């Protein structure tokens, strides 16, 4: 079994506080959710609480909304979870392969059993006939982030694909950087799978509840 | 001479309104300009308003801060000053040599003699080790935008360069694409030339005054 | 157990004839293989005939030199095995992260028992003092390939990384498009992890041998 | 009036050699050329030898039959022209909007009054339906070049602009490296204006005449 740090319990909560620009629309979401963060587990309930109901896609805000909960087998090191309490924070960019554009960062900390995720995001060039501003996404695919160590960062390359109505894919490349607020023992080259589903949502998806499974590994040959 | 436009005087101020997130800090800034929109002259004050002193260089803000100040030759349609009174938005992608990337957005408008400008700006993976984060930038070459048109948009590109302390430089490509709020008569291929300097600044860059000159045309052959 | 096609037995062989140029230098190379189509297992000795030594890391050229050799599944359609007897053709492009960049294009047919390859790869702007032309690197990392179908061509991105000497990672894009001669049964959405390694070679790399073992599959969660 | 250099004459000849692959097609073409070096003009009259007729836009070769006949103004250094007799190596990536990517490789030399060019061309993804497989494109656009010098060697990017049968822009970024065969005078951030067109042809581009006027110059501000 893998370590489990004494500021994570088996059973945690969190908040999520986003607000962002997309195609130049501001607005803002609240979610709470909760999970077991040593069993790769998670859901959360998010409100959208200022512009909505968004003129986009839902699904480009999906994976923005927790890498604690991701499942670590014993021998490798765990970045995100050795960071705390202090915490960690990361940046993402999210190029779709019609030129979209998406710049993320994010700040997460810790008070007792419930994490806080301050998470900003910025999209642009989203072309006004493309499937995200006609919202014809039909959720991620799961999906595989390879990650490594650089200059006690950790770095993820994720090639990620939104499915489209009547068949079809739209490509998203995810680069991200991982920076814990105190240095943590780095791990090696491993990858991390995911699926993230929207479990049920209300018909503008102003209230969107979504859930994830995370689970590390290396590679299986 | 070129045609002006009655809601555009030959001599302007304007007001610009700025707030951004940059490797995860967020700033804002306000300014006040003026110029000459049909000579393609203008100079504008800008102050740090949160966030200050700025932990980034001041150059990658730049030219962020007003393309109606663009001398326009008679022959050429001038998209932007064709859009008001209505106005007119843009998104820009900076993409810089060492991975960062910057994605910006901006909202402009006017009241009687007066520019009004909102614009928001998000930066991610600038090395901590880099020109921005370690201020050796030393401003901007003069550059020329490519511009066409396509699908009611005026699409532009341009290879920007930042001067380096001890010579050389750091290389830049912005991707912009301005949107008119309205139909409006749509040029053809041609080009920007601009050349952009911080005329004065206190020692913290929490005050700072630009000057910059634009002036579109065809190619030279 | 996976449908066998007949015109594949279940151990072949094949030739494969690389010409190129990296950096300007051009060169020639061919090899002898063998293995075992549906257990995704196979072994390729490589003798530089034209260009030897040659002046950069022979890492670059090692994933040119085969997929027939991949065990897929008994549920997902393998795209390249119902290409033949007519075959296949693919084209690749590696992105560097230090810049430099590869086109590559292949011809895929059979004779009998014996796969043929034919195989280009055209590199530029490897840096002078980077690990391809110092010689740094140590080898691929394990790796999954990212497939799915779209206008009857299968498209493979994948997420590569070289080690280099003294740890640490030097990486590489890989986005690759494979096109059956005669229309054939799509697959769907999938992944192939490969492991590829150089197990022998003399002092410069102009005889060398390499083996690789192929697995498709669905994603793990 | 700027130097002229004694080994390269007020009015040259040229031949080049051109060998090279696109979406898998080889081909073949050589040219005979002469201009004015120290005026920038110049022409070539091309034969396609092998692989003819081309099943591909011919404007995607255009740029690659001769940069010694550019005119230099007087205060920048002739990277180019400084290299000889020896001579020079250049790079070049063309990347196209809907994601074709070709590799060039340029090796030249001089035999008194002629200069010598071989040329390498790599080209792959070209989409099946995309303009340049179907013949579409109408020639390029005037364009510029921006010019800087790097670890002794001249690094060049240009926006370049492909016209479309029905009006619109079919788009490619051109990225080159040269080389000088010998260390020699760096010249400052510049640019180079360029035109060229195809003067004539004759059905299916067998037989093709090219004329190209190159200028180099300081920014116009």
């Amino acid at each position: 079994s893998h370590m489990m740090v004494s500021v994570i319990a088996k059973q945690m909560t969190y908040k999520v506080y986003m607000s962002g620009t997309v195609n130049g629309h501001y607005f803002e979401v609240e979610g709470d959710g909760k999970g077991k963060p040593y069993e790769g587990e998670q859901t959360v309930k998010l409100t959208v609480t200022k512009g909505g109901p968004l003129p986009f896609a839902w699904d480009i805000l999906s994976p923005l909304f927790s890498i604690p909960f991701t499942k670590y087998p014993e021998d490798i090191p765990d970045y995100v979870k050795q960071s705390f309490p202090e915490g960690y924070t990361w940046e993402r960019t999210m190029n779709f392969e019609d030129g979209a554009v998406c710049t993320v960062s994010n700040d997460s900390s810790i008070q007792g059993n419930c994490f806080i995720y301050n998470v900003k995001i910025s999209g642009v060039n989203f072309p006004p006939n493309g499937p995200v501003m006609q919202k014809k996404t039909q959720g991620w695919e799961p999906s595989t982030e390879r990650l490594f160590a650089r200059d006690g960062m950790l770095i993820g390359n994720d090639y990620m694909a939104l499915k489209l109505e009547g068949g079809g894919h739209y490509l998203c490349e995810f680069k991200s950087t991982y920076k814990a607020k105190k240095p943590v023992r780095m791990p090696g080259y491993h990858y991390v799978d995911r699926k993230l589903d929207v479990t049920s949502h209300n018909r503008d998806y102003t209230s969107v509840e979504q859930c994830e499974i995370a689970i590390a590994r290396h590679s299986l040959l």
